[PDB]
Order: C-alpha cells, then structure tokens, then sequence
C-alpha cells in the first residue's frame, strides 16, 4: 500500500507514535518519507547481506527473520514479510522497540541525515489529526 502523507500521519498517531520516546509525529512521517516514500512494500538490500523492509525500512540484521540473514537476530519476533503489509501494526510496534534501543531515531540513518534538525512539523502541516 502507498499511503498519503496525512493518512500515514493518522495511522501512526492511532498506533501511539506521536511523541513516542519524545519524537513528534512529524519525525516519524519524515522518516517514512525518505525510507519508503510511504510504500509498505519497499525492500532494499544492505551491503552486509541484510535487508530493510516496509514503511520504516526495518532491517533483518537485528529486528526480523527473512530466512536469509546469517548470524542475525529477530528482536521484534516477526517474519520480515509482516513489515510489508497494508496494516502498519507490526512496523509501528517494532519501531517502538528500535527507538527504545539506546540511539533513539538515530537508528534510522535517513532520519539522522534528512530529518534531524529540520522543520519536521512541515510533514503533518494541513492534516486532520
Ligand atoms: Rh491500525
Ligand atoms: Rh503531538
Ligand atoms: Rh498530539
Ligand atoms: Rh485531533
């Protein structure tokens, strides 16, 4: 599924991401924009042989099992394919564990390089929330 900006903002807010560990909803929408362009089906291969899955590009190195990432963890206890669903529940609940892991949203290299220190509020401008 390809979400609208305000549609994803609304689903992320319903799932408790607005100010989760102090990250305003605009941070999460910005992250999803540069990770997946709001596409739940987005997949991208990493140099280490792991793969990033779904609207928040959650990696198989630590967070999910894709059956092909040797010496990896499954800390969200999910198949990586669950991160590709039209239902973002699994991505959101996994994201909450990731952001809690010690490095906050710096876990998302695209957040650090494209969202951190910017006017992230712009990402939810005009939405009914
Ligand atoms: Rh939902
Ligand atoms: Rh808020
Ligand atoms: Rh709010
Ligand atoms: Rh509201």
């Amino acid at each position: 599924k390809v979400f609208g900006r305000c549609e994803l903002a609304a689903a992320m807010k319903r799932h408790g991401l607005d100010n989760y560990r102090g990250y305003s909803l605009g941070n999460w929408v910005c992250a999803a924009k540069f990770e997946s362009n709001f596409n739940t089906q987005a997949t991208n291969r990493n140099t280490d042989g792991s793969t990033d899955y779904g609207i928040l590009q959650i990696n198989s190195r630590w967070w999910c099992n894709d059956g092909r990432t040797p010496g990896s963890r499954n800390l969200c206890n999910i198949p990586c394919s669950a991160l590709l669903s039209s239902d973002i529940t699994a991505s959101v609940n996994c994201a909450k564990k990731i952001v809690s892991d010690g490095n906050g949203m710096n876990a998302w290299v695209a957040w650090r390089n494209r969202c951190k220190g910017t006017d992230v509020q712009a990402w939810i401008r005009g939405c009914r929330l």
